[PDB]
């Protein structure tokens, strides 16, 4: 079990479900959740409020396990550069800082089809992040690759349950499932890198 | 595992999460979800549409496990009779019909403080339902009693995640958890009556 957790993206839908789960775990020692908004107070929660990039250096404390639930789209970010800042630069910065704070396991939300050699911009950036994370020196690194699209007609994008909501019945189900999968993956002790694909995340998230 | 499931309240948020979850279980043989609206189609889903009282006698097929996720408030119903319809008459009729269809286990969402001898009308009706269910002849009967309020400030009423003939991000967290608890309780082998209180539901919902 994780003891001291860093959570990036707590105000996204997946992040909110995950944080509420983390706080319910009797063995949880501490969670640090830097965010753009105040979260409800809890004795085990450290919640500095402000922009993530500027908060990361200010973080005191130790961490063993970190989660990154960040993700946007080009449309919501306004440019390829603004998208890269959220989907590449920040997850990398969170990882680098987590290691400095003593972390041994980083769990990151990437996406189905992430591939640095893809012609698809979104998939390419996600793949570039995955490769960059593998160069940071993680004892354990778990990369979740949830489906890019969900809903009855695949009409909703993954980013809507991360950092790019557009205001959600299916959204709450998907966020709940993904958050459950991420916590379950954090219980699995290992060394090295694991990529967890959409069907695996479904079994972990929805299954008993 | 339950095999053939009757679900009342699929249009309420808890029932929505529970239905989605049930349909993902590899061992589920069939779900019958009579509902006030048409639901998304699924090969294992029988979805008669119309007023629940009209639908019940017309249901065909076998059932082993039934769930009832109905609930309103006195004020929303607008009368004692309309409240009793949703919170007493229909859950009782669902149970009666489920037994006729072969059911062995009924799981019902009641409420913290349900007591047929209470002076509080809401508590009295809920307790009267619980007592009446114990007269139907259930081999196994599980009665969940969630807290009346939930959320970061205890600002939401339980009924807002249940089904009525009438939600936000926190509603989704609570509905997801209650649905997880209900399914986990349905996996329990046993005979007789079990009341599951709020603390127990939190533990089962967050951890299972």
């Amino acid at each position: 079990t994780p003891k001291r957790v860093l959570l990036a993206g707590a105000t996204g839908l997946t992040g909110e479900h995950l944080l509420d789960r983390i706080l319910s775990e009797p063995t949880l020692a501490k969670v640090i959740a830097p965010a753009r908004k105040a979260l409800a107070e809890h004795p085990r929660l450290d919640n500095p409020v402000g922009p993530l990039a500027e908060l990361l250096p200010q973080l005191d404390g130790s961490i063993d396990t970190a989660f990154c639930c960040l993700g946007t789209t080009i449309k919501e970010a306004g440019s390829e550069e603004a998208f890269r800042a959220v989907d590449f630069d920040l997850p990398l910065a969170v990882g680098k800082r987590a290691l400095e704070m003593g972390a041994r396991h980083y769990l990151v939300v990437s996406a189905l089809g992430a591939d640095a050699k893809s012609s698809i911009f979104y998939n390419r950036v996600k793949g570039e992040l995955e490769q960059a994370l593998q160069e940071q020196g993680w004892p354990q690194l778990t990369i979740a690759r949830p489906s890019l699209l969900f809903g009855p007609r695949e009409e909703f994008r993954l980013a809507e349950i991360l950092a790019a909501p557009i205001a959600g019945k299916y959204h709450g189900i998907e966020a709940c499932d993904l958050a459950r999968a991420l916590w379950r993956l954090a219980l699995e002790e290992g060394k090295g890198v694991r990529f967890v694909e959409s069907d695996e995340l479904r079994k972990l998230g929805k299954g008993s």
